[PDB]
């Protein structure tokens, strides 16, 4: 039922899910002024030498690259974390003109898009259990501006195609995630919440401050996947984010500054 229209959007989520006004909901701008630069906050750890992805799906809401997590092969540790995480899927949130699409805002900029990489905390066993607790997930968020393409980016959009509607799904392995990152690991972070329905306050956000561009036409191309299944009204796959969100008695933290 829920989505992203005038009659099913996130303006409407809270009747379904009441914790859509809860207290550590996200996504929420990042003030960067008032950020506390925390000195003991470590560097991030990234270990996604070993990761494996297997399929892309147009789940309609947005896209997921899913990945092997069965075993520990890539992993989010470090920076606020105790403990280990491992990456589960990475799908994005865009919009239909470069200037929106992006969830978190920083001193209420919007960016063209957000990349989030999922990873569900190993204590927990498994990802459905990980979003039943606090502490349960860590989302790595990344902005993308439009200016020069990513190259690693490339292989994403142009399997697009085929699955451009609701629940389709292609193999795609040996996608490498590392080609997403931008050369900084510079983040804030702060406790929130999924930002789709169901909305479970179970997220560790950590959002690096450095955008990756991306560029005009791999941009555009995510604008020509559907919400829709096939055989229905076409119905662009845009506008695919929860604005920011009340920070209520949270504090972001920098690593940097
Ligand atoms: N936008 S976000 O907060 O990074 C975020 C987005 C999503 C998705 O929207 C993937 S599609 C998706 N569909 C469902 C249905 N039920 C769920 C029940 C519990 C948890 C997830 C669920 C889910 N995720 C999954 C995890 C995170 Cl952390
Ligand atoms: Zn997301």
């Amino acid at each position: 039922h829920w989505g992203y229209g005038k009659h099913n959007g996130p303006e409407h989520w809270h009747k379904d899910f009441p914790i859509a006004k809860g207290e550590r909901q996200s996504p929420v701008d990042i003030d960067t002024h008032t950020a506390k630069y925390d000195p003991s906050l470590k560097p991030l750890s990234v270990s996604y030498d070993q990761a494996t992805s297997l399929r892309i799906l147009n789940n309609g809401h947005a896209f997921n690259v899913e990945f092997d997590d069965s075993q520990d092969k890539a992993v989010l540790k470090g920076g606020p974390l105790d403990g280990t995480y491992r990456l589960i899927q990475f799908h994005f949130h865009w919009g239909s003109l470069d200037g929106q699409g992006s969830e978190h805002t920083v001193d209420k900029k919007k960016y063209a898009a957000e990349l989030h990489l999922v990873h569900w905390n190993t204590k927990y066993g498994d990802f459905g259990k990980a979003v039943q607790q606090p502490d349960g997930l860590a989302v790595l968020g990344i902005f993308l501006k439009v200016g020069s393409a990513k190259p690693g980016l490339q292989k994403v959009v142009d399997v697009l195609d085929s699955i451009k509607t609701k629940g389709k799904s292609a193999d795609f392995t040996n996608f490498d995630p590392r080609g997403l990152l931008p050369e900084s690991l510079d983040y804030w972070t702060y406790p929130g919440s999924l930002t789709t329905p169901p909305l479970l306050e179970c997220v560790t956000w950590i959002v690096l401050k450095e955008p990756i561009s991306v560029s005009s036409e791999q941009v555009l191309k995510f604008r020509k996947l559907n919400f829709n299944g096939e055989g229905e009204p076409e119905e662009l796959m845009v506008d695919n984010w929860r604005p920011a969100q009340p920070l209520k008695n949270r504090q972001i933290k920098a690593s940097f500054k």
